[PDB]
């Protein structure tokens, strides 16, 4: 069963996690065979081309990553042609079809926590790249719950004055005597920022930071474990989980030059979801034999732009099979709604104490109350 | 010289403005011949297909429109393949190449005005559909100049509870006793917002509204000329201008069934820029003979590897170094296709009518009261 892979450049850990999943989840009676393409995922042209190529090859589904600058390109083609796209990238805001979204929604949990700490005046530092879905919720709810949010787009600082203007961003932000802050950026920025918070000595007592992403332990927490600032975040990989322990003991011992990014004690949530994604995909094709469904080409349709666009017949079966999969993985309960969004899922709430990161509770999609 | 046209559906006025420009700007020695495609511009699939169609036809440039949804699709293909795209849609935030952007940047002017009125607590009503480029500029600043902005995305209200929830959005917005307000919506959402403002009687004295777009007179401002509320906005078409008067006399008398959307006293700024766009293109191809530059089988846009059209950059250059006067005044571009050396009239709604109370220069950058 042929599938396509659209991996960003230097998505090493993720590709390794993907290959590991391939080995583990494929069997004798059943083997996925992926054609992998590596590309600049923010380039809509590159992405449209990568898609159209796989479409001629005759793939049945596509595992991939997309970016704010390329998401519409990919979803529009998937939706139009009935190719299902499975992805660990950010969930789409809209109810798009033929997109199975492995990443859970953080908007929900982040708002509950802001209330849990009973904040009502803070700062919000967002990266334009991530998608801006969350900026709005914080703003929408700051109207409702009357918060005084101080939003600043931080994604448009170039390496040139990286350290120079970050430092002077607190000569602009100390103005409102701002103490509680939320970080919503790609890991490279999050680190780049923390580094700067320390350098200027705003990691001391009196400051509280929330890391708006799903991998709290994913990066280097240590550098501020002892400044005296409060530091909170989210984690969808429970390393206390049996399933996850068994995984890491193999992962931590992989040939680091055969599996780049491996041979470590933690795994990035994106890499985790990439691996869980191989499980979901394999299971949905096993359920398509277990319903004696013929999803095979009897013929091949090769142009991405043929007009009129005629959707693949079996396309809708494959979308269904995927969305009605339920398994347990590195991210716990994997279960989808009609729109390919994740449900019945849990996010650990985390605090950075002096001994280390602590799971202080969880956020259920259902209960929805930070449970402690 | 062949060019492509990518028009949204029911972009009537704009297409008419386009055809008019075609007539007057083309000569004996020089004729642009457009292949026109009408499409759902928010559909990146549709838009990419259309682009690729024109690309095979062998067009030299493309005039068109794009949507927050579909802008990356377009710019990405244009950038990659070296086809130049001229457009009246919102300017791109980046420095994308091969995009000549006819619409000036409103971020600049809007911020100056907020200071001119010396506001520091207001509401900002934005439309998701337009793009959130401005939402940031306002918020980035609200940090800097310590404003207390109350932002609300209003683009995700469906026709069902249109009136129902707009009204109850001031049962949520009267909370902060909110009196100054910025509207950043399409004309359609703008007038809908305005009617509701009147229906509930918040168009009275004590309220001040700023209309964040380039067509202050473009819609019906009369409905609230006399409520007693302050109402300000922007205008890039100066109807007092000689060049524009000559235009409207013709425009206002066109066969309304031969030129839909015409036969009126005002013209929408998009239609204006559409028309100005025919001038800019025309000019740039005339300057390409006036430099004895040769440009002339095209191929598949999905050909791999992508090989850029050789003459492509020449055409991008010619376009970007064009300077003329049009319905929007001084048309002049920087290296990035963005507009420069331009002016925006500042406008207030008085009881006799809208009044040009000043201007905003890209250079002076004052709100330059007069």
């Amino acid at each position: 069963i042929q599938i396509g892979g659209l991996f960003p450049r230097g998505a090493d850990q993720e590709y390794s996690a993907f290959r590991v999943g391939m080995v583990q989840f494929s069997t004798s009676e059943f083997r996925l065979t992926p054609h992998i393409d590596n590309l600049e995922v923010a380039n809509s042209f590159a992405v449209t081309n990568a898609f159209c190529s796989q479409f001629s090859r005759g793939v049945y589904a596509i595992f991939g990553f997309y970016d704010k600058k390329s998401v519409n390109a990919i979803t529009s083609f998937c939706g139009t042609l009935h190719v299902s796209f499975i992805t660990p990238s950010f969930p789409t805001d809209g109810t798009h079809p033929f997109v199975i979204q492995m990443r859970p929604d953080l908007k929900g949990a982040l708002l509950s926590l802001i209330e849990y700490y009973q904040w009502d005046k803070f700062a919000y530092l967002y990266d334009s790249d991530r998608g801006l879905s969350t900026l709005q919720a914080v703003l929408d709810s700051a109207a409702e719950k009357k918060w005084q949010v101080t939003a600043i787009n931080v994604g448009n600082i170039n390496n040139d004055k990286k350290d120079e203007t970050y430092r002077s961003l607190f000569q602009d932000l100390e103005l409102k005597k701002e103490r509680r802050v939320i970080l919503d950026c790609e890991r490279d920025k999050v680190n780049d920022i923390v580094d700067q918070v320390i350098t200027i000595g705003k990691h001391v007592k009196g400051y509280h930071y929330i890391i708006a992403n799903l991998g709290f332990t994913d990066g280097d927490l240590l550098k501020i474990q002892f400044g005296g600032a409060n530091v909170s975040g989210f984690q969808i990989v429970d390393y206390d989980d049996s399933l996850v322990s068994k995984f890491i003991e193999r992962w931590s011992t992989l040939e680091e030059k055969e599996y780049p990014g491996a041979h470590t004690a933690t795994i990035k949530y994106t890499s985790a979801l990439t691996y869980d994604a191989v499980q979901v995909m394999t299971e949905a094709f096993r359920n398509l034999r277990k319903q004696r469904i013929e999803i095979s080409r009897r013929g091949n349709a090769g142009d991405c732009l043929a007009n009129p666009a005629v959707p693949w017949g079996q396309g809708v079966e494959i979308e269904r099979a995927l969305k009605q999969v339920q398994v347990e993985g590195l991210s716990g309960n994997i279960k989808f709604d009609q729109n390919g969004k994740r449900i019945n899922y849990t996010i650990n709430i985390m605090e950075l104490k002096t001994n280390g990161p602590r799971k202080i509770g969880y956020w259920s999609e259902v209960d929805k109350m930070v449970v402690t």
